RNA sequence: GUGCUCGCUUCGGCAGCACAUAUACUAAAAUUGGAACGAUACAGAGAAGAUUAGCAUGGCCCCUGCGCAAGGAUGACACGCAAAUUCGUGAAGCGUU
């Protein structure tokens, strides 16, 4: 059982160290990136997760589910205009992926 | 500072002219931090039973070496409840238009 925010920040230190180490190990396949972004969005610290998805798109910008998770995080957390920018950049850089167009017109 | 002035004009002073023209990470310091093995306890060396040669691979890990040699335990680390987009059948019971 966790007390006040010192032990909470220690738990966050251990988890972020584990995820950043997994990123340093692999630097490829996005399951580490997505899991670390989901863990950061689950604690309502979504600016960390915005940075995570931007780093992961710097790694691999042609991976369409990464775009889908980043835009559905920004739709889910009521940040409409962020997600709107994300879908516009998505349909600009990947114009043949119909997933982005269907979800953005939806 | 020195020299020259048919300078006052004595050997005292003054005037003029000429040459000579910008050192220093400015400390004999005050400070400010990160650091020496190595001792203290703990700690024990990969490969699916055991005993073991190793060669790699990757990078916000270094050490020895002049080394693009070779060593450092195969130098160490890497060991992960390894889940990424997107579902449908058939009957059976219950309530409903
Ligand atoms: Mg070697
Ligand atoms: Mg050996
Ligand atoms: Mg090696």
């Amino acid at each position: 059982k966790i007390t006040d925010e010192e032990e909470l920040n220690d738990y966050k230190l251990r988890k972020r160290k584990t995820f950043e180490d997994n990123i340093r190990k692999n630097r490829t396949v996005i399951s580490n990136w997505i899991k670390y972004a989901q863990w950061e969005e689950s604690l309502k610290e979504i600016q960390r997760a915005r940075s995570i998805y931007e780093r992961a798109l710097d790694v691999d910008y042609r991976n369409i589910t990464l775009w889908l998770k980043y835009a559905e995080m920004e739709m889910k957390n009521r940040q409409v205009n962020h997600a709107r920018n994300i879908w516009d950049r998505a349909i600009t850089t990947l114009p043949r992926v119909n997933q982005f167009w269907y979800k953005y017109t939806y």
